[PDB]
């Protein structure tokens, strides 16, 4: 296992940076091999359902993508973070199956949630049914239909294929100790807890990050990891009070509401909101623009006035690149409608300058930066894959071929943001135990990173789009270049 580093991050599929595993190493190390130091390969296992995020089993990869050999040949000389889907499994995984067979005859008959057996009564009040944190119309729950003729209803927070996982059932804990074993013995040095704060359900509770018990899950779930050098990092997508009180206990966490802000920064020239972000943000973090889902709204409340919400989500679907409201609606398969659904460089209205100034302020911010793979290629809004699919999230979900890749290395804006990768992996005050001192003032905003003498210091014109890296140690000017 190569250990995580201070290194940028890659977020792709397994085979959308060309064909499959051994194509997307290819792409790696031909053209990205000093730019990427980690990857997140995102769910990489037989999956039902949401592209990944409905595994069937961890027992084997993908047979479409390679083979595990392939997955560790990239781990050789780049961490790797795995998804582990603590929140649920496909309704076609041998466990649901044999559930549905079976029932109280199953191996994995406390495996999931049964209406029937979590509500006092065997059926929700619309009291509890009201309570549930929901991020679409659909009802959290599918019928069960057993082979004995018999039905229930099962937890189902996300698509119909997505069985909840009961983590208060000790079988549920064990099949959660064995598979982050496999994956730390496969190379994981991070894994990524999807839905996390979905994990607990209490009758008549949001089951949204329900304390203790998503603490105690957590703790178990973390030091279980550290012992094998394995991080975590929770999946958690709401008010930032969340991921601020993990960050408070020493956890690991993304900030998921760097996108929006960044956007609102870079259309109105205030960076005011940013500023205020980027100096409560801890260094043990992952920042994110783009990731594999749309951009999170809900992320920036309290960090961004409503009326600045409102006025940023505006300016997407008017100067943004082929945005469309009708995208995040339950017609083009939503799980979650609440989210955009667009490529970051065409929510910048595939704007070279801002997008560029976006990944410095990135760049700059603590912690360390993910990149998506769309975003490393400067990739538009894909309406031809979207329309195919009819799901909206595949607006910024592009399968690039290794042609493709090769084609997008001639822009200046591929090349820029490759150099600006390449400096953030280099250069010494990116130190992720260094300081960040934020101004925003007269539509600058200036980012300086501090380790000992080591003194870099961003200034971006958030008006003019145009930005200057400055080496105060060295005394010399690093960008433009």
């Amino acid at each position: 296992t190569k250990q995580r580093d201070n290194r940028v991050m890659l977020i792709t599929y397994a085979d959308s940076l060309g064909a499959d595993l051994k194509e997307l190493k290819t792409a790696l190390d031909t053209w990205y091999d000093k730019a990427v130091g980690g990857v997140h390969i995102l769910p990489f296992f037989p999956s039902g359902a949401d592209r990944g995020f409905s595994p069937k089993t961890y027992e084997m990869v993908d047979p479409a993508f390679g083979s595990f050999a392939d997955v560790e040949a990239i781990g050789k000389d780049r961490w790797l973070m795995f998804d582990f889907m603590v929140n649920h499994i496909s309704a076609q995984s041998e466990y649901y199956r044999d559930f549905l067979e079976k029932k109280e005859e199953s191996d994995w008959k406390d495996f999931f949630i049964r209406y029937s057996k979590f509500w006092p009564g065997g059926a929700p009040t619309q009291e509890q049914v009201d309570a549930i944190y929901k991020r679409k119309p659909r009802a959290p729950y599918i019928e069960a239909h057993f082979a004995d003729g018999t039905e229930d209803k099962v937890w189902c927070t996300f698509s119909e294929d997505q069985i909840d996982l009961d983590v208060s059932s000790p079988k549920v804990l064990e099949f959660i100790d064995r598979t982050l074993d496999d994956m730390a013995d496969h190379s994981a040095s991070v894994i990524r807890l999807d839905a996390f704060a979905y994990a607990v359900k209490k009758p008549g509770g949001s089951c949204f990050f329900e304390a203790p018990e998503i603490w105690q899950l957590l703790d178990r779930i973390e030091s279980r990891m550290q012992a094998r050098g394995v991080e975590i990092l929770p999946e958690i997508h709401e008010h930032y009070t969340i991921p601020l009180s993990l960050a408070d206990r020493g956890y690991w966490i993304y900030d998921f509401a760097l996108p929006v802000l960044t956007l609102h920064a870079l259309y109105t020239g205030n960076g005011e909101y940013l500023a205020r972000w980027l100096k409560m943000c801890p260094k043990h973090q992952y920042t994110t623009l783009d990731t594999h889902d749309g951009l999170g709204v809900v992320d920036v409340r309290d960090l961004l006035p409503q009326e600045e919400t409102d006025r940023v989500l505006d300016l997407l679907y008017e100067k943004g690149a082929n945005l469309n409201r009708k995208y995040s609606s339950e017609a083009y398969g939503n799980l979650d409608i609440y989210q955009v659904n667009t490529t970051y460089y065409s929510a910048l209205g595939n704007d070279d300058a801002r997008y560029l100034m976006a990944r410095a302020i990135q760049f700059f911010a603590p912690g360390i930066p993910q990149v998506y793979y769309v975003g490393l290629l400067a990739g538009e809004n894909d309406l031809e894959l979207l329309e195919r699919t009819r799901n909206g999230r595949d607006i910024n979900r592009h399968g690039y071929s290794l042609e493709e890749i090769e084609e997008n290395q001639k822009r200046p804006v591929v090349q820029d943001l490759k150099w600006l990768m390449e400096l953030r992996n280099s250069h010494p005050a990116f130190d992720l135990e260094g300081d960040l001192d934020v101004a925003s003032e007269d539509g600058h905003l200036r980012m300086l990173r501090r380790s000992g003498d080591e003194a870099l210091e961003l200034d971006c014109d958030l008006v003019s789009g145009r930005f200057t890296i400055e080496d105060k140690k060295r005394g010399n000017r690093l960008w433009p270049y």
